[PDB]
């Protein structure tokens, strides 16, 4: 009946499902062939075959429905979308489409979208592109993030209040909680705000860190591994950034947690041809910024917030330039100290450095000035000295109870 349902169902059940349809000795062909031999077997004319995926409009004019469970990698069972079909529905890259499909004829190799049933979870007859939505500052509606796990999220909401559509930069040296901090936020996202579309974008990562991230996050984890070509890291990022844009057009609040705007920019640099300023062609930093530029609150409805990590102190001067450029382009930054972490001390947040632009719209005066008197007393406190102060002042309350009960 359904392609993605079939490839998800184990091979053993796939054999015993095909055999009941008169398919002989399926045990001697791969899972892939079995699925094709089953969906094709619905040659019982007028028997419905379905498929789903996220659309990628190719160069020539045609398109394909890429699958999320592959990080939108081009597979042998993508669903072909006609250049004529796109015209009939005004389709775009990032659109999530589903519906009736049919098997490849002779001379064909892929399934083709026979009938459109849904476009971005909306009826096909349904949108001004994110490219022209008006952009309020984004601070209007806040996103707060209780036990021991809520330790980081607590210091996080005090240091850098997040908003609906924040351009957030997470500065980090190696070994500082960079992963666990993101996994803490991603845990605080689905737990407190399930009404939001969470996407975690991992570029140039290790397959194990990818699968451990894929395991922990309630939401769509999309990733490209270290081995894959530079054009691949770009492809994954552009499939995702456009997917978000189409979802905000339907007035959704979308959150993207990018692993490394640093790693993504290294990729674009080698994909964008041809002017040098320290290894990186200065004209290549544009496309990574275009990605980072989408982060906004939309007045007419919805939002896109991108909290991306910036890698620093790696030993490559290129990695420094990437940071130098995106410095200030974000309306929220959170710094991790190499010392507050490597001294076996939790959230390596350098409090004084971390902050968000226009805190006032994200927080009422009673809740805002609460952070101001707090900052004033913490300001002159050292890097590691200031942190352990907050760890112990908070491990004795909830969060709001702090001024309410640490004033005497
Ligand atoms: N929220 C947290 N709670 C407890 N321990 C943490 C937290 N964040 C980081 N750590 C510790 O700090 C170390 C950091 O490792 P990761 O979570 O992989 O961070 P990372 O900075 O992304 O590491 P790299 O540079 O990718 S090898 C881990 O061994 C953890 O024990
Ligand atoms: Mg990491």
């Amino acid at each position: 009946m359904n392609l993605t349902e079939l490839k998800n169902t184990p091979v053993s059940e796939l054999i015993t499902l095909g055999e009941n349809m008169g398919l002989e000795n399926l045990a001697r062909m791969r899972k892939q062939d079995i699925i094709f031999a089953i969906l094709k077997q619905h040659a019982k004319s007028g028997e419905d075959i379905f498929g789903d995926g996220v659309l990628e409009i190719l160069q020539d004019g045609f398109g394909f429905l890429r699958s999320a469970d592959s990080s939108y990698l081009a597979g042998p069972d993508d669903i072909y979308v006609s250049p004529s079909q796109i015209r009939r529905f005004n389709l775009r890259t990032g659109d999530t489409i589903s519906g009736k499909i049919r098997p490849p004829k002779e001379g064909e190799r892929y399934f083709a979208l026979l009938k459109v049933n849904e476009v971005n979870f909306d009826k096909p007859e349904n949108n001004k592109i994110l490219f022209e939505n008006l952009t309020p500052l984004h601070a209007n509606s806040r996103l707060r993030m209780g036990s021991t796990e809520d330790l980081t999220a607590r210091v996080l909401d005090l240091a850098s209040p997040i908003g609906r559509g924040q351009r957030g930069l997470i500065v980090a040296p190696p070994k500082a909680g960079k992963t666990m901090l993101l996994q803490n936020i991603a845990q605080s996202i689905a737990y407190n705000h399930p009404d939001c579309v969470l996407m975690v974008l991992l570029i140039d990562e290790r397959p194990e860190e990818v699968t451990e991230m894929q395991r922990l996050v309630k939401g769509e984890v999309v990733a490209s591994t270290f081995d894959e070509p530079a054009s691949r890291h770009v492809q994954v990022a552009e499939m995702v950034i456009e997917k978000a844009k189409r979802l905000v057009e339907h007035k959704k609040d979308v959150i993207i947690l990018l692993d490394s705007i640093t790693r993504l920019a290294r990729a674009y640099n080698t994909v964008v041809p041809a002017v040098l300023t320290g290894g990186v062609d200065a004209n290549a930093l544009h496309r990574p910024k275009r990605f980072f530029g989408a982060a906004r609150n939309v007045e007419e409805g919805g939002s896109l917030t991108i909290i991306a990590t910036a890698l620093i102190d790696t030993g490559s001067k290129m990695d420094e330039v990437i940071y130098e450029e995106f410095k200030g382009t974000g309306n929220m930054e959170l710094h991790l100290s190499r010392k507050i972490a490597e001294k076996r001390v939790f959230p390596a947040i350098d409090y004084n450095r971390s902050g968000t632009r226009k805190e006032e719209l994200l927080t009422t005066q009673e809740e805002l000035q609460k952070m101001w008197i707090l900052r004033k007393i913490i300001h002159p406190m050292g890097e590691i000295d200031a942190m352990e102060f907050l760890i112990n002042k908070l491990a004795m309350t909830k969060t709001n109870d702090d001024f309410f009960e640490m004033m005497k």
